[PDB]
């Protein structure tokens, strides 16, 4: 199953989530600049509050292809609470070998990755 | 056949500054920092003689670099001065539709790309595109 991009305009960029269900699993991030720069995030699973916009719905390894383009991967450090411990089964089904720390890496490397390039969209 | 495009960059510490190495020169931003060029949205390219102290990052067809980061609405305005003026004929050689305004928003929207995601990388990783 496909992976849903959602976001909410805060301005001067989009702050991106992905949706699954009725939630969505997005950082809790003040503005991007800050949490660019400061290399930690925490995710959130909240509920669909219906205020989000639809980006893009394609494959995982669509935004893994186009953002993970590192087996080394990222400096930033990333941390859920565990009601975000459903999120390998979620967005990772078929995937065994993805544990939850693998899971939010990749997650949140895209959704850091998407709200950094629509400061490109004015 | 077109040859690959070089990409170089020089590390800033939290981020890599990207550019084009054509011969002797490298293509090239003006910006102190790329947080600041994105959010102003306008930004001037630079010619300059290769120094010696740029770091290579990854040589590749233009269409790798398109596939990434052209296929993800940029509204970034691009301009230069005469001294640019070859950068269509070096970086998109025998393809006469590619005018320098073309040109400059294609390798553009690479530069700022690439070096708006280093922001997320370990900064030793060269080939972190």
């Amino acid at each position: 199953p496909d992976i849903e991009l959602v976001y909410k305009n805060r301005g001067f960029y989009k702050h991106y989530g992905v949706r699954f269900g009725g939630h969505i699993y997005h950082l809790n991030s003040q503005d991007i600049l800050s949490t660019a720069i400061t290399g930690k995030s925490d995710f959130i699973k909240e509920e669909d509050d219906g205020k989000w916009v639809h980006a893009m719905t394609a494959p995982l390894d669509y935004f893994t292809e186009k953002y993970i383009n590192s087996m080394v991967g990222s400096k930033h450090i990333f941390s859920a609470t565990s009601n975000c411990e459903t999120i390998a089964r979620d967005l990772f089904p078929g995937r065994k070998e993805i544990t939850q720390s693998k899971a939010l890496g990749i997650i949140g490397v895209i959704l850091l990755s998407a709200s950094l390039l629509s400061l490109l969209a004015v």
